């Protein structure tokens, strides 16, 4: 979806 | 969806 | 259609 | 269709 | 973590 | 982390 | 990380 | 079709 | 008028 | 008008 | 009008 | 979908 | 029992 | 039972 | 996805 | 996906 | 049972 | 994907 | 215009 | 215009 | 216009 | 003989 | 003999 | 003899 | 369920 | 008949 | 007849 | 399930 | 009938 | 001496 | 399911 | 001395 | 002395 | 007419 | 007339 | 008429 | 069998 | 077979 | 056989 | 075992 | 073993 | 084993 | 079972 | 099983 | 099994 | 230790 | 230990 | 230790 | 002593 | 003593 | 003593 | 996923 | 996937 | 995948 340090699964 | 540090599973 | 995280543990 | 971020774990 | 895993956006 | 994996966007 | 893996975007 | 992070893990 | 147009019909 | 519009008919 | 138009007919 | 430093699967 | 139609399943 | 139409699975 | 879906016709 | 989907016909 | 059509399954 | 789709026809 | 299916399991 | 499936498993 | 599918399986 | 005998394990 | 006699393992 | 012996295992 | 055992079926 | 909007998710 | 919005989730 | 013994099915 | 709008996701 | 079988289908 | 011993089928 | 079988079908 | 079988079918 | 047919004398 | 057919004597 | 044919005298 | 015939359909 | 015909349609 | 002939369709 | 008329319709 | 007449219809 | 008529129609 | 004109299915 | 004009299935 | 006119299918 | 037995079924 | 009589069903 | 019997079914 | 022993153990 | 011996073990 | 012996051990 | 591990055994 | 790691035994 | 490694035994 916009800029995070993000990490999924 | 914007803009956090996250990390779901 | 435009949503945020789409994302299944 | 514009969705965030679409990711199955 | 196991599940059927589908959506549009 | 098993699991069908589908969706348009 | 096993599973189908198909979608159109 | 425009969507964003198409990632089955 | 725009956005994801993910329809077999 | 506009969004997802992931609709098999 | 424009976007994805991933449809099989 | 913007700009972060993500890795998921 | 047959199936039915429109659907990923 | 056949099967369906329009539809991965 | 689970299972057995459409099955005793 | 999960499975034994159209089967006892 | 038979298959479907308009369907990469 | 997952299986054992269309079979007992 | 109707059959339908049939089947001692 | 109508037939069907028949099986003893 | 309809036959179908049979089998003792 | 009739069927589906062991099964839903 | 009928069927379907071991399986949903 | 019928069939679909030993199988989802 | 397994299967039993000393038996045609 | 056309906006100028920014960027959709 | 458009909007010059910012940008949907 | 997985089968027996000493028996023609 | 032409917007000027910037980057869908 | 004991284990089993286990499936979400 | 494997298989049983000492048996045509 | 035991294991066992499993399977999401 | 055991393993056993599984699969996603 | 149709059934599983097995019996010792 | 169909049906599974083995019997010792 | 059809079925598995099998028996020791 | 005396005269009458079993037959789904 | 007493003159009958056992048969699916 | 005594007469008839079992047969699909 | 010395029974009579062993015969299944 | 000694049984008399030994016939599945 | 010395069984009368051995005969599956 | 002993002398009779008899015919059974 | 002894001497008649018999005649099953 | 012994001395008739027999004749079973 | 021997009948001198007539002819079992 | 012997009878002589005559022929079991 | 033998009879002098006549002929099993 | 005499008669059927149809008995898989 | 004497039969049919129709027993896997 | 005798008569069958079919017996896969 | 957050440390633990889902896994039949 | 966060540490732990799924799967059947 | 984030340290761990699905893998049926």
């Amino acid at each position: 979806g916009x800029g995070g340090n993000d990490n999924x699964g």
